[PDB]
């Protein structure tokens, strides 16, 4: 019934917010729609897999908040396998390589590839992490899709195709679906192209031993009876002295403040009194989540390692159901597995198949890419289609279509009377990730602590010390990477020699 | 408690569906979230205005369903004033004209303008009204915004600017916000560019005497106690023999079938058991409504008529709050008024002002465009910002961002077990309009009648006889309009 703060949503963001408020001495209640906590993280346990993350999983250097929270909860990380060679599969052939980037040998294509990634980061530097709509060319960039930007920037089909794969993989959406400004912001606020794409020294460096679901589960353990499962919030009333929060199962909760720790669009599932201000009312109809099926195929042994492949495959082509894989073998070397993402339109297309049909397609793909008949002999299979989730709306996160971020972006974490907004979508560093969830939950919590006069304004936004366990190497470029001309740049240099 | 069909939403679509089912002998209940019916139609009555439509208002030739429904309810139409000259205001100067199209005098600009409108209709002819995703180039066109298409097609800034205004006015959204495929479908399914833009012989020919709100109000009168106001639906349960529909005020309704007659995205306000199928689950987060403030400025007299202006103004430029106006004077010639729409980003920008501040901006604009100091002396002002409406989400209708219509379009009116889908967004002719609302409501109703074995499959989709009161003249083109080259076509000839 009565508490200090109602937190709506028991994902990482809501749990992090509730923990901070609980630790500060406030009475908190978490109202969670599902029969479980974790939201877009979900760790399945059974005999065949031991444990497997079916949602958010990877953490890496510079994600210091999730690392600190998980450490405090008694969790440990392990390194994703990147010992052996990566594979880039393009036009039906596999090309093994080392490093974060597939090598390009053609001098023109090389210039084009180099310029693309460089320009992405160049443009990113003009975009404030906490206010992308304040970029000097915000309107121009926001009124373009990523498809249009790629069309302008890439002078080779090879660069365009790889850039397209990158967008699909990063934001589980098609290039024509998403704003260029938003996508450029998204990459920049993760620390740039190298940081976001890398396993070693990047976002995919590590996973949690036992699964990421333990973060939310262990906070629930600490909070005990304060977490209310199967309590979908349907109604928030702010007309009276205390905020009234009603659930689908007829329960009423009274609080001084509310944290909304759900994906922005899922705010639509709540009826508000009084009605939301116009900008938020419309914003929450304009911010969809992406489309993905996470698929894990299990094998007797990590046979790819014997062929000097680490299990990472970058697979281009419309025919391939999965565009990207990682070795998902346990740190102990057992429960050998390949994790793959079925992205964007392919998630839509292939969801029509049975689980068995998808497994067959994945195995046949892996067999060609790895050039191994062993890939046709899976021992087990797990998958999760996040598009079907009423209380997620998709995965990994919310994307912004053209025109939305500049018009509605400033509303995202603007308080509505006594409602404050968490959720990874409101983060300014690794928004979209578990890291962003922690940043947002704790920031929203501190906004309430400030509103109560418990902390100064200066303390709402808090810096995070670097993890000692997961140190971050700086992102470097070579002299040539910095100064080599683009394709049109080289052509302009040829045009000048003609005179 | 118990009935045959629960209709969720008491706008024109829900009311039309409920009326059809009621007339067929079924027990129907309409659950309406607001303290009123009408939804995106709303007629305000007071002493100063008599009546004024603050939402949907215009009807015209080829919109035979709304005309028939309104007639049956005892409503009449009158003609919007287009006797005198229209005005095109561009680069700070007013250019009076006659006919539906503002003239272009620069020869190259003429070719470019002509080609743009012609190409819009050409492209539309390849788009099936009932399945736009089946267009031969559906994917190509859906993966482009209207901004991109305009950038490709328009060789002059003049044509591009007017085309932009057209998009903003048509769908209350920016050109960069909307799919080219969806927009081209939208125009085609209203009967093409001329039909959609025209007052005389087009969508804006007429209004209802007494206001369009009377359509929903008069059906509510017929249904009586069957319409439940202030009953926002929060929960639909289809796991049992009968469908259970729960409202915010704690009431439970049991039915054999449900019609959802709300904007697709407002389906998000309902928790579903079992969960919606994946495609619909995601679709309803991908389909926003546009942004508009409808503003009506009242004057002592329709002074513009004295200067041989009808009151229609097409106003170019970022500075102008309103891009398009019509005379909103009563058929009797009193309650003189100019109606204007504040569109898309301007609705967002100008909503920050006070009502009085917006009035001042509108009056100053009208004084400039009409060249009349009389515009600075309003006697009254009414406005409605539809962006603030929890149970509409915007106006006039739902738009599709790039990539959505091909991926999710087929889900729009696909039944989910015993839930059938109405709402103007599911119409195939004048979707977005009151006409589409009637088409969709009656079609959804008939789907249920078929499911009950009461009518054959052949009768789900029903043709509508042409209105005798509002006859449609055919849309014609001239030989030169058909065969004059585009700008790149002329350059290829050179
Ligand atoms: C799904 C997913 C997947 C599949 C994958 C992934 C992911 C996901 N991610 C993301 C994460 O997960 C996120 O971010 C988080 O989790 C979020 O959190 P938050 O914010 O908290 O949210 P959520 O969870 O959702 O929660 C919410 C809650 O609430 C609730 N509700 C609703 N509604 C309601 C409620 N309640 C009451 N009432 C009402 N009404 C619900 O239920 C819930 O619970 C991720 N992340 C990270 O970090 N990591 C990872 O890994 C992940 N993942 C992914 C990724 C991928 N990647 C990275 C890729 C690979 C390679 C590459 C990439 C990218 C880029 C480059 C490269
Ligand atoms: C808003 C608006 C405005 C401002 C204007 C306009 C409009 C609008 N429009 C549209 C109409 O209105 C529509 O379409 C209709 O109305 C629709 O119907 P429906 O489908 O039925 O829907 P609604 O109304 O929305 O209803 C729904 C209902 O439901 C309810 N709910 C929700 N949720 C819920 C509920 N319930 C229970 N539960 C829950 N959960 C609500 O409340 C409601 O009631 C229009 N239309 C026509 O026809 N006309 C007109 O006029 C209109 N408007 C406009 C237009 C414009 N224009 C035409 C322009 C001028 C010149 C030109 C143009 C365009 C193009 C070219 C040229």
């Amino acid at each position: 019934n009565k508490c200090d703060v109602v937190v709506v949503g028991g994902g990482i963001s809501g749990m992090a917010a509730a923990k901070l408020l609980h630790d500060s001495g406030l009475n908190v209640v978490v109202l969670e729609a599902r029969d479980r906590v974790g939201g877009r993280t979900y760790t399945l346990r059974n005999q065949k897999v031991k444990y497997v993350d079916l949602g958010g999983s990877y953490v890496g250097p510079t994600q210091n908040r999730i690392l600190r929270l998980a450490k405090e909860l008694g969790l440990e990380t392990y390194k994703v396998n990147e010992v052996e060679r990566l594979i880039h599969h393009v036009k039906g052939k596999s090309y093994p390589f080392r490093g974060p980037f597939p090598p390009v040998w053609n001098p023109i294509t090389y210039l084009d590839h180099n310029n693309f990634w460089r320009t992405m980061d160049d443009m990113g530097r003009e975009i404030p992490s906490d206010a992308p709509w304040k970029a000097p060319l915000a309107e121009e960039w926001d009124n373009m899709t990523m498809k249009e930007l790629l069309d302008k920037l890439c002078w080779t089909e090879s660069a365009k195709q790889l850039a397209t794969l990158f967008v699909n993989l990063c934001v589980t959406a098609e290039t024509h679906e998403v704003s260029a400004l938003w996508f450029l912001w998204y990459v920049k606020q993760c620390g740039g192209t190298t940081r976001i794409i890398s396993t070693t020294n990047g976002g995919q460096e590590r996973k949690f031993v036992g699964g990421s679901g333990q973060v939310s589960e262990r906070i629930m353990d600490l909070l005990g009876d304060r977490v209310k499962l199967e309590r979908p919030v349907i109604y928030i009333d702010q007309t009276r002295e205390n905020v009234l929060v009603e659930t689908l199962n007829h329960e009423m909760y009274e609080a001084k403040y509310v944290i909304s720790a759900i994906p922005p669009t899922l705010g639509m599932k709540i009826h508000f009194n009084p009605p939301l201000p116009m900008m938020r009312n419309q914003m929450i109809t304009r911010v969809p989540l992406g489309s993905v099926i996470k698929c894990i195929v299990y094998y007797k042994e990590p046979f790819w390692r014997k062929k000097d492949y680490c299990g990472t495959m970058i697979i281009d082509g419309e025919e391939a159901p999965v565009a990207y894989t990682l070795d998902d073998t346990k740190p102990e070397g057992n429960y050998a597995a390949i994790m793959g993402f079925i992205l964007a339109h392919k998630a839509r297309k292939l969801a029509r198949l049975t689980k068995e049909e998808r497994l067959k397609k994945l195995c046949e793909l892996y067999a060609k890419v790895l050039g191994s008949l062993e890939a046709l002999e899976p021992v087990h299979y797990e998958e999760k289609n996040w598009c079907e989730e009423q209380y997620s709306g998709g995965c990994y996160t919310t994307y912004f279509p053209p025109g939305i971020l500049t018009q509605y972006g400033r509303v995202l974490r603007q308080p509505v009377d006594r409602i404050y907004f968490a959720g990874t979508e409101t983060a300014t560093h690794w928004s979209g990730y578990m890291e962003g969830a922690v940043e947002a939950g704790e920031r929203a919590a501190r906004e309430i602590l400030h509103a109560m006069g418990k902390i100064p304004e200066d303390e709402i936004w808090q810096s995070e010390p670097e993890s000692v366990d997961v140190p971050a190497q700086p992102i470097t470029t070579t002299f040539l990477e910095r100064h080599l001309p683009s394709v049109p740049g080289l052509l302009r240099l040829i045009g000048l020699t003609t005179i």
